[PDB]
């Protein structure tokens, strides 16, 4: 290890492929290259599912299972349930004083999410405010490295800003996190959309059976205009190729089909058939690992409970420093 | 001691005659017919004093001394420091999901403070959502009665909507608070301005010496058109008479003074000299206890560290039922 790295997910359901290439395999490797913390954004998940609390509770354990099956080792990663670290809420309140409503209003990502949900001015306060809640997550765990989708840059930058303003006003005891850009941009949905999500129903979950994964690939959007094999096709906008580009290890092999497909002797079926196995291959182990844990549920609970303790420990240490730096009565 | 009453002050400076008339007298009455809780809201004080943490820190004990000087009984009233009870922060973040930015922006009292503050759009997030942290305060301490001036009713009503929203969404575990309406008009400042404030420089601190109180009353605004004693003068708008209606034990003298003043020949001197006698009678006992408690710093500290202990446990319980009600992982 070396730097402290904070990553996480909003527990709203099983993890899928987009996550995988999105980060899961990234943290799998940074798992021994540093101190990795994985936050099950229990609380942030409510700024959206405040009306479906049952849903969240159920998915904390489910995502943790996903995490383990994906290759994360209990011995090298601290899994933390946000709600069980009240210290984060404390720090969020303090942070709220360091940013203006107008600045929160110009966050491009939150503005897009807001328009998509049709909230309008009727945006729940908790949601409108989740970016600073995230900054608190980062700062409380002392994270210096935060993998970030292109999409989550505004938030990351807001965190540095707030940390910076906090150190100047009070005392310099918080670290400015630095970003870890990724290569594969947000993996698209089977739909052909930009985002894969259980909500959009265009996802291949990490728990899906060989049968399903194959069925999901076969219904995958490809290329209209390309009606029959013979015909020439084009890779731009074709999810299968941007799937191979993120799950297929032999690029020479990839750029291969990319030739033939532009030509006309590579039927979308053959492209699919291939890719379906490139996925079964990347998934095969994950499936077996899941069964093991599924049979040792006690161990998943362990992973969550032990890590949450460890992490609260860390949050508690930072808050002590934050409370004294702020000159709060008593310390 | 039947219904739990919650009240408070954001610790920003010393208390003055305005708070005495506006809330303290009533609070000294409440400690005998209810269970009184007073919140030294240093967290809330930070929503706009985030740039002056020293000022806030220092005023927690100073206002505490003022509560005591005023007559609040350490054996009757629970005095708690908001900072020292993180459960409130934890509760406010959950409450943020039960309210819309839209509805928060509509709060008439906060809209007016922002107006007077001249923030513009540059409103600090924390300050914009402070009515919810107050809602969190009420619900956590499980207060069923909250003393309120019509200026704080929208804060109170929102608390009501929130609790109502929380019980219907999770489980009916929070008590709905009820208002204890008004304290009759707010005490105007020495130069007659609508508001009495240290900031405005037109106040009489509870801690002001009997001499100072005399001086301050002498230089009080009266009636622009009243130029000499012989002249007739107006009562309305004349704070010397507004102060008399709020503190003069016998309205017979008051009404008599009013008569002879509109008549003519009754100068500001004879009236003011009589205000001085009525204020010194209301203030003298407050000055003695204040000085007394100054000799006993430990007794003031005991007042707050114990109310806080009590408060912390009460909030702790409520969060217990809140967490379970919310179906939070592990509850
Ligand atoms: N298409 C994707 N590409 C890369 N990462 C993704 C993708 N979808 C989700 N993630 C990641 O998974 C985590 C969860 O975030 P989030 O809950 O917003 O996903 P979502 O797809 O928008 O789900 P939903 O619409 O069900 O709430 C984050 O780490 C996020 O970056
Ligand atoms: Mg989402």
């Amino acid at each position: 290890a070396r730097p402290r790295v904070l990553t996480g997910d909003r527990p709203t359901g099983a993890l899928h492929l987009g996550h995988l290439a999105g980060s899961l395999q990234n943290r799998v490797r940074l798992q021994d290259e540093a101190e990795l913390f994985v936050l099950l954004a229990d609380v942030q998940a409510l700024t959206d599912h405040f009306d479906r609390p049952e849903q969240v509770r159920e998915n904390v354990l489910a995502v943790a299972l996903d995490y383990l099956a994906a290759g994360l080792d209990p011995q090298k990663t601290t899994c933390v349930v946000q709600s069980a670290v009240p210290e984060l809420a404390e720090l969020t309140v303090y942070f709220l004083n360091l940013v203006t409503v107008s600045h929160l209003r110009q966050n491009p990502t939150v503005k897009a999410e807001i328009a998509q949900k049709g909230y309008g001015e009727r945006v729940p306060a908790g949601f409108f405010v989740y970016p600073v809640s995230q900054a608190a997550d980062i700062a409380a765990f002392g994270a210096t490295l935060v993998p970030v989708g292109d999409d989550q840059l505004p938030m990351l930058e807001q965190t540095r800003e707030i940390v910076r303003r906090f150190n100047a006003l009070y005392a310099p005891v918080l670290a400015e996190p630095q970003a870890q850009l990724s290569r594969v941009p947000r993996l698209p949905g089977l739909d052909g959309q930009a985002k894969m999500s259980k909500s959009l129903g265009n996802a291949i979950a990490l728990g899906d059976s060989a049968d399903e994964v194959a069925r999901k690939v076969m219904g995958m959007y490809t290329d209209p205009g390309h009606l029959r094999a013979s015909d020439p096709g084009r890779v731009e906008g074709n999810p299968v190729f941007t799937f191979l580009d993120a799950f297929d290890p032999d690029p020479a092999r990839v750029q291969a089909l990319k030739d033939q497909y532009r030509a006309g002797g590579l039927g979308d079926v053959k492209v699919k058939k291939h890719l379906i196995d490139v996925l079964n291959g990347v998934l095969a182990p994950i499936r077996t690992r899941r069964a093991e844990y599924e049979r040792d549920p006690d161990a998943v609970l362990r992973f969550v409970t032990e890590g949450t303790a460890r992490g609260r420990e860390v949050a508690a240490q930072t808050l002590g420093q934050v409370r004294r730096a702020m000159r709060l009565f008593g310390h």
